[PDB]
């Protein structure tokens, strides 16, 4: 995940 706005990642264990 970004420091301002959203996040976007696939199904796993530790997404950004």
């Amino acid at each position: 995940c970004f420091p301002d706005g959203r996040c976007k990642r696939p199904p796993g264990f530790s997404p950004l």
